């Protein structure tokens, strides 16, 4: 049933190790950057 | 409890061998050392 959907979208969330940094420093900030995937369909067809 | 530290030091001693002479040289006599050391203090901070 891979026709019905019309778009499909597979969100794959990793967030990066960050370092810790020494010295007199402004002070740093992770964030949770979301992975957007949109898949892609097609469809291969023969005729006799 | 490094906060509630100041100043970390550290001590040494060495004592180094000898050669005996002959000869118009100078006399000798054996040696003693004390070296004595500081610390660095630093922080590794992160933020959120």
């Amino acid at each position: 049933e891979l026709a019905y959907v019309r778009d499909g979208v597979i969100q794959f969330e990793v967030q990066q190790p960050m370092i810790a940094r020494d010295g007199p420093h402004p002070v740093d900030q992770p964030v949770h950057n979301y992975m957007v995937k949109r898949i892609h369909k097609r469809s291969l067809s023969a005729a006799f």
